[PDB]
Parts: C-alpha cells; sequence; structure tokens
C-alpha cells in the first residue's frame, strides 16, 4: 500500500539517489506520490515523508527519535559522536547536548553580536571594496562569512576567509570528507580496492580537520585572552546531570560538528535568502526598508537585529522553500502506526523531507512555490511541525538561533548597504552537498554609501 518510487532490480530505489542532486530528486518523488513513499536500498528501508499531516507523527518524541541517516552514519566517521552524529541515547548526546545548550541563551547570543558583527563587516567591507561592474559570488561569500562566524564566535578562530580568494583548507577537505562520506552510500563494495584512494584522501581530509580542531584546542589552551565562546562550554562546561564535563575526543567530535554545522546550512540559507530577494524585488524593497528603519547605527546592535522582522520572516521564508539542512530521519522507538494507515514497526526508519514539508499546500497554500515571507508574518499561526527548516525536537538544531540571529545581522547589513542586481537572471540552480546553495548565484551590488 505504500507508494514505492521505481526500483533496479537489486539495487532497488537506490539508483535514484545516484545524482547530484538528491533532495531534489526525492522532493520529485514526493512530488508524484504524495505524503510518503517508501524507499529501498540493499539492506534498508526508509520512508521519506513529505506532509505535515504524517510528519507531526513522526516528529512526536515519544514515538520517534533521531536516527542516523545513512549520510550521518557516514559523516560519523568524522563527526563521531558530535551532537549532530550521535544518538540520542548515546551518553554524549546528552552530556553534549546540556553542556553545549547554555551556548547558545540568550545571554551566550549577545555574546557571539560583536563577533558576528566582525565577520560581517569583512563582508561588507569586502563588496564595498569591489570595482565597478564586479559581481559577488554569493554562496562563495556567504560561506566564507559563516565559516568565519562560526570560527571567531564559537572559537575564537580566524579562518580569515575574507583573505583568501579560495576557501579555506579546512573547507576543502571538509567538502570532500562531506562528499566521500555521502559517495558512500552509492558504494556496493565499499571495501572494493578501487576505492583505497577515497580512503586514503578520505582519512587525510579528516586529518585536516582534526588538525585545525586540534590547533583550535590548543590556541585556546595556550590563550591568555579571556573567552567565553561555545569552546569555553566544550572544554569546561559539566552536564548537569553526569556532573561531567566532555571529554577530550568528544570535544574534538564536537568543534568538527559545530564547524560544520555551525557554517554549512547558514551560508545557503543567507544565499538562498539572498536569492529570493533579489528574484522579488517587491520583497527586497521591504526588507532593504526595514533594514534601513532599523539598523541606525554604524554597526547593529543585538537588539536591532532582533527588531529586523521582516527579515527574520524573509529567512523564514528562504528556509521554507530551500531548508538548507534538508531532511532527518527518524526510527520508531516502538511499533506504532503513521497516519491510521502504515503500521511501522520498532526500528523502522523515516526520513523528514523538509523541502517537500515546506511545499505542503494542505499547510500552506496552494501557492507554495512562492517567496512571500508574510507568511512567517506571525510565526505561530504555522501549525506545529509544519515548518521544520531546524529539525525537531530535543534533536533539533541546537544552532537554530545563532544562525538566524546571525544570517538575520548579515542579510541586513547587506540591505542596509547595499543594492543588489541580478544581474545575470541567475537561473536557481541547487547544489547538494550537506546542505543545499544555490550554486553558480552572483549578484552585483551597489554601496548605498552608508559607513561602518
Ligand atoms: C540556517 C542554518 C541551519 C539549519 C537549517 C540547520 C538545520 C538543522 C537540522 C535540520 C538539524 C537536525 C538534523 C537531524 O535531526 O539529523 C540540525 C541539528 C544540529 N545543528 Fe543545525 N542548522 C543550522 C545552523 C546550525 C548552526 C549555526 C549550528 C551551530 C552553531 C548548528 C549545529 C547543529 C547541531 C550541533 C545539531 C545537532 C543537534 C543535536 O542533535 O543535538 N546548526 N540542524
Ligand atoms: O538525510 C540526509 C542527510 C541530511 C543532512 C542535513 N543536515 C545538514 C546539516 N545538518 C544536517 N540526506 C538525504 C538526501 C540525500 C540522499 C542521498 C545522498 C545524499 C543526500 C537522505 O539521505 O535522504
Amino acid at each position: 500500500e505504500m507508494p514505492q518510487p521505481k526500483t533496479f532490480g537489486e539495487l532497488k530505489n537506490l539508483p535514484l539517489l545516484n545524482t547530484d542532486k538528491p533532495v531534489q530528486a526525492l522532493m520529485k518523488i514526493a512530488d508524484e506520490l504524495g505524503e510518503i513513499f517508501k524507499f529501498e536500498a540493499p539492506g534498508r528501508v526508509t520512508r521519506y515523508l513529505s506532509s505535515q499531516r504524517l510528519i507531526k507523527e513522526a516528529c512526536d518524541e515519544s514515538r520517534f527519535d533521531k536516527n542516523l541517516s545513512q549520510a550521518l552514519k557516514f559523516i560519523r566517521d568524522f563527526a563521531g559522536d558530535g551532537l549532530a552524529t550521535s544518538w540520542t541515547h548515546e551518553k554524549n548526546w546528552k552530556k553534549a547536548h546540556n553542556i553545549l545548550l547554555p551556548s547558545f541563551s540568550q545571554q551566550a547570543m549577545k555574546g557571539y553580536h560583536a563577533m558576528m558583527v566582525d565577520i560581517a563587516v569583512q563582508l561588507v567591507q569586502k563588496w564595498e571594496r569591489l570595482n565597478a561592474d564586479e559581481h559577488i559570488e554569493v554562496p562563495e561569500d556567504m560561506t566564507r562569512l559563516t565559516l568565519d562566524t562560526i570560527g571567531l564566535c564559537g572559537f575564537n578562530y580566524r579562518f580569515n576567509s575574507f583573505y583568501r580568494d579560495q576557501p579555506h583548507p579546512f573547507i576543502t577537505s571538509m567538502v570532500r570528507a562531506l562528499d566521500e562520506a555521502m559517495n558512500k552510500l552509492q558504494r556496493a563494495n565499499p571495501d572494493d580496492p578501487a576505492y583505497d584512494e577515497n580512503k586514503r584522501q578520505f582519512q587525510e581530509d579528516i586529518k585536516v580537520m582534526n588538525d585545525l580542531v586540534d590547533k583550535i584546542i590548543a590556541d585556546r589552551k595556550a590563550s591568555g585572552e579571556q573567552s567565553d565562546d561555545l569552546l569555553t562550554h566544550m572544554l569546561n562546561g559539566k552536564d548537569p546531570e553526569t556532573g561531567e564535563p566532555l571529554d577530550d575526543e568528544n570535544i574534538r567530535y564536537q568543534i568538527i560538528t559545530f564547524l560544520i554545522a555551525g557554517h554549512e546550512p547558514t551560508s545557503g540559507l543567507l544565499s538562498f535568502a539572498l536569492y529570493f530577494l533579489v528574484k522579488n524585488p517587491h520583497v527586497l524593497q521591504k526588507a532593504a526598508e526595514e533594514a534601513a528603519r532599523v539598523l541606525v547605527d554604524p554597526v547593529p546592535s543585538y537588539k536591532q537585529v532582533k527588531q529586523l522582522k521582516y527579515v527574520g520572516m524573509v529567512l523564514n521564508e528562504a528556509l521554507r522553500l530551500w531548508p538548507t539542512a534538508p531532511a532527518f530521519s527518524l526510527y520508531a522507538k516502538e511499533d506504532t502506526v503513521l497516519g491510521g494507515e502504515y503500521p511501522l514497526e520498532k526500528g523502522d526508519e523515516l526520513m523528514v523531507l523538509i523541502p517537500q514539508l515546506h511545499r505542503d499546500k494542505t499547510i500552506w497554500g496552494d501557492d507554495v512555490e512562492e517567496f512571500r515571507p508574510e507568511r512567517f508574518e506571525n510565526p505561530s499561526a504555522i501549525p506545529q511541525h509544519a515548518f521544520k527548516p531546524f529539525g525537531n525536537g530535543q534533536r533539533a538544531c541546537i544552532g537554530q538561533q545563532f544562525a538566524l540571529h546571525e544570517a538575520t545581522l548579515v542579510l541586513g547589513m547587506m540591505l542596509k548597504h547595499f543594492d543588489f542586481e541580478d544581474h545575470t537572471n541567475y537561473e536557481l540552480d541547487i547544489k547538494e552537498t550537506l546542505t543545499l546553495k544555490p550554486e553558480g548565484f552572483v549578484v552585483k551590488a551597489k554601496s548605498k554609501k552608508i559607513p561602518l
């Protein structure tokens, strides 16, 4: 009874994801098959959920817990039992959860703001300093910004991305390791000697990341500056339940986890937000008007960022259309029936296909493809589990407020400081990595010539 997309013999559905854009492939499948489809691969089955109707059940934490998708399982080879790749039942998940949640308290957020502004100003300055007719490589610069922000705010580490015309080596290795991790989904015989080089490159890339992590830790140890940041909590915070701090190994995984998680989807969000803004000039103008009205100081204060309501709406609407961490996986904690209709056995896996959730016309109306920030004029109007860019429940994104604050600040500053032109009439082309990004999205920015 459950729809299932086309199969490939013994490979079952797995070749469907042998594409550069698997999330978009799954969205198309969802478009065809509806709110739920079974997806089989050799030795694996999951069910992709796309309707709020079913996802609200899936989001019942008494019935389902976070599952490590194959992607996360393979990413776990270097993210280990960091927060994102740990099972809820692993001691280190709840420990690190409890230890690191304070890093995203309101007070923490205020504390990050200055460094977020530091990086944002670097972005603005970069764009201010472009010559006539030069253009902005949007995902690239958003990723420079987000990486630097998480590095600086989180770890008091400067990736100095705006000093580089190429991504920081960490990124290069992180991108290749993520990609290798996700390529393993397709690999029938992962121990085939043909993948020895992939294994070597994987370890080399993991070593690059870990070397940077070791440097972040050593620099913090050696530091004479007082820090009270995410790393501080990693190195010193004690879990109230266990009384225990994170052990060294987990700290390292958390650093890797947060460097990755703390920058990748946010960069996508910013990129998509700017994409949608330049595609929707009335929206852009409204957002710009808000930025101009609110950001009355040379650098935004924390409170001003919080007053960028419409910018927040823009970001939420971008997350609605292109949630940059576009899926998460769940497993049935016990036998349960989904939707009154689909019996699941304990351990059965679900995938929540967030972009498709966000296109559930029964929630959003028929105009789901339109970019309408006003959908979020009162976010509380959105039904529960209808809008899930940050995942669910206690396994939701710990960094959501950081992401949104950063993105609101940055977008606000961008909108305050520049007019943007979609000079190429850019054709959305969504590159799928760990996140989604509008690949090749370029704009031209005309400074409003507002000093910092
Ligand atoms: C707009 C940007 C972001 C989006 C869309 C996003 C999305 C998500 C989603 C969907 C999950 C759940 C994944 C799952 O259940 O498998 C998640 C978890 C997580 N995110 Fe984010 N995220 C963003 C930014 C960030 C930031 C800025 C940080 C850290 C500073 C971060 C750190 C994490 C961590 C550590 C987890 C795992 C939480 C846990 O399981 O304990 N993310 N994110
Ligand atoms: O589920 C995840 C992993 C989601 C990670 C989201 N994310 C980002 C940051 N934090 C969490 N991919 C999806 C889509 C997919 C399928 C095959 C190959 C690659 C991708 C799936 O396997 O169905």
